[PDB]
Order: structure tokens, then sequence, then C-alpha cells
DNA sequence: CGTCGCGACTCAGCGACTCTTAATCGAAGGTTAACACGATGTTTCCCGCCTGTCAAGGGGCTAAGGGC
């Protein structure tokens, strides 16, 4: 909702793309990897 | 009553295939008449048809925001 091209067509199958991955919405530290100590 | 006329006979003789089984390193040298059209390929561009760009335009579908 803060930007455009993100309303309620495409809100839910990102999420479940992301969730299939092996990841989640969230769980983790908020910008935790934004540094290259562990890039890969 | 002998042999030889005439026959086979096996004996020699002459030719001839392989060199275990895995492995130590890759290729390897000469022979030196002249010319001519013709039919036969060889090689270059050149357009023909066609294939492949991205763009322009547009609409139609999908979706997101605002109002009642």
């Amino acid at each position: 909702l803060r930007t455009p091209n993100f309303g309620r067509k495409s809100l839910n199958e990102i999420k479940e793309v992301l969730a299939g991955m092996g990841l989640h919405l969230g769980m983790d530290v908020p910008n935790w990897p934004p540094e290259n100590i562990e890039d890969l």
C-alpha cells in the first residue's frame, strides 16, 4: 500500500511463492543479511 | 628251365604356418620430354523469398482508486 501496482490482485501470491521456497512472512531479523557478510 | 616284357610298389624327394602373455615413445625417404583446345568443374555477387528485429499505432482485459 506504499507504492503503485501492488493492489489486491497480487497481494498473497508473492507471499505464497516465498513461503513455498522455504521462507515465510518474516521469521527473521529486519534487514539482517543486508551486508556482504552473508552473501552467497 | 632261366630271363625279361610288362606292371605296381612304397620310399625318398620337393613345397609349407607360428614365434607366449601386458608392457618402454611418434612420426618416418625416393621418380623428374613439352603443348593445345575443349568439357568440367570452382568461386563471387546478386537478386528472390524468407526469415527476425524492434519500433509505431491501437484496443481489450485486468485491476486499482474514488464516490455514494
